[PDB]
């Protein structure tokens, strides 16, 4: 259940598709929780490309259904991402996801 909320600007038409190399800004929440990862903090803004399971299932949905200069928030489910096992020391088991996404991409 990947749920899409936009903060509105950007293009509209610019779509990700395969093949391609994006560039996101993003930053992560915990669920009632505290920060746990931020590409703002490092500045090294992630470039990453899309099919290649690099990324979770649930950012990987989100990243397609977005355009260049959006801004989404993102809602990933527990059993796209982590939610048996859980990332050691850092994801707890049976966890949900927020991300602040922001698109600002190439290709």
């Amino acid at each position: 259940g990947v749920e899409i909320e936009t903060i509105s600007p950007g293009d509209g038409r610019t779509f990700p598709k395969k093949g391609q190399t994006c560039v996101v800004h993003y930053t992560g929440m915990l669920q009632n929780g505290k920060k746990f990862d931020s590409s703002r903090d490092r500045n090294k803004p992630f470039k990453f490309r899309i099919g290649k399971q690099e990324v979770i299932k649930g950012f990987e949905e989100g990243a397609a259904q977005m355009s260049l200069g959006q801004r989404a928030k993102l809602t990933c489910t527990p059993d796209v991402a982590y939610g048996a096992t859980g990332h050691p020391g850092v994801i707890p088991p049976n966890a949900t996801l927020i991300f602040d996404v922001e698109l600002l991409n190439l290709e």
